[PDB]
């Protein structure tokens, strides 16, 4: 069927620097992050430490219900929503919808490492077109290590 | 003196943490990530255990616990994860609010590092905390940029 793409820790570090650069071009350094769990956790960890951001919020998604919706402090105006891949785009669109409804005065930008060209909804910042089959080091490294 | 905690060491430690946690409470039913320190660790653990119920909580310094999660009713065995226990003050305050808000659930804590003189200790930890540790999620990205 489809060929097997893999995203390593070293590629993640290189791309994260480029992601930082592109986010700063579009909205400056964010004042807070919303991590889409689980996919965005490692990325948002690295980004929040790089930008010295202590305001890091989480949000979950499942025909979609968005769960654990954060309540962002009033003085935070520029928020970056972070996920690792946008496939159909349905989850990210729903996440941004509930976040902006709840906080109409704030500006939410979205960033993803990978982005399907066919997605109905695209992140404001993304680095790479998503192939049909790609796995990530946070998914596969532990078990190959356990297998050895 | 200065320890760089690498991605490779973190992988090996994460498997051992899984083993130690399962010995104590079995496989957890959900995770609470202490942000930011527990983020990457909770990401790897939740994927390893195939757990989608992952919650965040914030401990910011003086000390305030913020963004207290509402854990669903059917989840009873919860693992709270952070990367290092120093004084133990922030983990102790996280557990107290979680237990206060969910008196029906059992919360266990796990850390990679724990300093021996900590006033409050995690249920499960792997290594004594040395004088200072650079974690790869803290330094690798600025080091790559600057070299
Ligand atoms: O060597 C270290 N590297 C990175 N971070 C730390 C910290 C702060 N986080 C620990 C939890 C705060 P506490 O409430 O337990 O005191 C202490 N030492 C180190």
């Amino acid at each position: 069927h489809h060929h097997h793409h893999h995203y390593s820790y070293e590629t993640f570090l290189k791309d994260s620097l480029e992601l930082v650069k592109q986010v700063e071009q579009i909205c400056g350094v964010p004042e807070a992050l919303v991590c889409v769990m689980r996919g965005g956790m490692t990325l948002t960890h690295f980004l929040s430490l790089h930008w010295d951001l202590r305001e890091v919020y989480g949000i979950n998604a499942i025909a979609l219900k968005i769960e654990n919706i954060p309540t962002i402090k009033d003085h935070l105006k520029t928020i970056l929503v972070v996920d690792e891949i946008v496939d159909s785009g349905n989850s990210l669109e729903a996440v941004l919808k509930v976040l902006q409804d709840k906080h109409p005065d704030k500006k939410f930008y979205s960033a993803s490492l990978f982005q399907k060209t066919s997605a109905k909804y695209k992140a404001d910042a993304f680095l790479k077109d998503a192939p049909e089959w790609i796995d990530f080091f946070w998914e596969v490294d532990l078990k190959n290590l356990k297998s050895h």
